[PDB]
């Protein structure tokens, strides 16, 4: 299977990635460094996870060393939602250039369909705790970002957390100039997804599935959730291919024609995280693992629930 996917603006886009959600800013730029060093090119960044700047100065570094060309990289990041308004979008895609050290993003993400109250806060909440909107949709939302192409600071544009609804609305936008390139969402063997990911395939849209391997450090986990690296069906399916879990894990999206992005700073995991070339799960490993889904997911906010674009009252 080949390494790279193409997107509708033309471009080649990398399967595998490296995420950097609840990557400690002290543990990152050395994550960042081995993952060029083992063979990443992609690097999945935000600027709410706040650790660009440490993400930046380790891509920084390899592009200096000469170890890559940055054209061989392909750095994602995200338009947080209290950055949703016209007047903020480009400021919010500058401070993540800056942070990360560049001059363009390959792929600037909407990263939740919701814009909330700008400010310093990135969750404002009223007093009872309820997330404070702001009066944006994501159709002007999108406009903006289509500035952002048209003024060479990201190369390609796309939508996170998006349902179907809210990614038809985007393909139906009166005067719409570029479609979304990419829908960023959870998938895993327990949130499968096939109603979303068949409506964006369907559509040129590629999907890339986040919280691969559950986000086992998620900050909200309880001790009983379900655990996909602990499943003892998938570690059977690992066993019978003389691979780890993470690896099945990894590579189950991929063969779903998914771009992945597991998230590690343990530099032997990183590693072995990208060993995922070599091999394939048969259709009915993929089937059986298909058969696994419970529709549980990592992401999701109590906080935001109310908020109008809240993506996952619809089904898909
Ligand atoms: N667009 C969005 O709204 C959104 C939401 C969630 C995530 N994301 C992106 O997707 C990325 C991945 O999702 P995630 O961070 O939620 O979780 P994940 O990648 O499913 O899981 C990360 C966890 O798995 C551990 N791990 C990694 N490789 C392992 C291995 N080979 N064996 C055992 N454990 C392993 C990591 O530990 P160590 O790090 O300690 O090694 C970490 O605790 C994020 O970092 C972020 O870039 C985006
Ligand atoms: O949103 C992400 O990329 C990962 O999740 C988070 C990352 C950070 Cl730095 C802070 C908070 C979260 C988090 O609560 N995500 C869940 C979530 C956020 C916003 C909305 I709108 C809905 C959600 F489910």
């Amino acid at each position: 299977m080949a390494s790279r996917i193409l997107l509708n603006n033309g471009a080649k886009m990398p399967i595998l990635g490296l995420g950097t959600w609840k990557s400690p800013p002290g543990q990152v730029t050395e994550a960042v460094k081995v993952a060029i060093d083992v063979g990443y090119r992609h690097i999945d960044c935000a600027h709410v996870y706040q650790n660009e700047n440490e993400v930046g100065v380790a891509i920084q570094e390899k592009l200096r060393e000469q170890v890559v060309k940055r054209e061989e990289l392909f750095i994602v990041s995200k338009l947080w939602c209290t950055y949703h308004e016209k007047g903020l979008v480009k400021g919010a895609c500058q401070k993540t250039l800056s942070d990360l050290k560049l001059d363009y993003l390959d792929l600037y993400l909407i990263h939740w369909p919701t814009g909330f109250k700008p400010g310093k806060e990135f969750f404002p909440l009223d007093e009872s705790g309820n997330v404070v909107p702001s009066d944006t949709n994501i159709l002007d939302t999108w406009a903006a970002m289509e500035e952002l192409v048209d003024e060479g600071l990201v190369k390609a544009i796309g939508i996170s957390n998006f349902n179907h609804l809210q990614v038809e609305m985007i393909l139906n936008k009166p005067g719409l100039k570029y479609k979304p390139a990419v829908n960023q969402i959870e998938c895993h063997p327990y949130l499968t997804q096939e109603k979303l990911i068949q409506y964006c395939q369907s559509k040129g849209i590629v999907v890339t599935a986040y919280s691969p391997l559950g986000s086992p450090d998620r900050p909200w986990a309880k001790p009983e959730d379900p655990s996909l690296l602990e499943d003892p069906r998938i570690k059977a399916i690992a066993a019978k291919h003389n691979k780890t879990t993470a690896q099945v894990l990894i590579r189950f999206p991929m063969q779903r024609n998914l771009v992945v992005i597991p998230k590690s700073v343990t530099p032997e995991r990183i590693a072995e995280n990208f060993k995922v070339f070599d091999f394939e799960l048969s259709s009915q490993d993929m089937t059986t693992l298909l058969s696994y889904n419970r529709n549980w997911r990592v992401c999701a906010l109590l906080s935001c629930t109310s908020h109008k674009d809240y993506p996952f009252h619809e089904e898909f």
